[PDB]
């Protein structure tokens, strides 16, 4: 309400230069590197081998490294 804040975003459990896969628009995976994160679009900023960059969705990115 107004006395205090309500609500609250969650942290970029991401990480930033991790090596994931990312579901291009096709549909299939592809590897990548994690470059941003960004919470408001739910995104990151990866780049695929083809040194193509492309703003994946949190849930389009597969993490993979343990």
């Amino acid at each position: 309400g107004s006395s205090g804040s309500s609500g609250k975003k969650p942290a970029c459990k991401f990480e930033e230069g991790q090596d994931v896969l990312a579901r291009w628009s096709d549909g299939l995976f592809y590897l990548g590197t994690i470059k941003k994160i960004n919470i408001l679009k739910q995104s990151c900023f990866i780049i695929f081998e083809d040194s193509s960059k492309s703003w994946v969705l949190w849930k389009d990115i597969q993490t993979g490294a343990t």
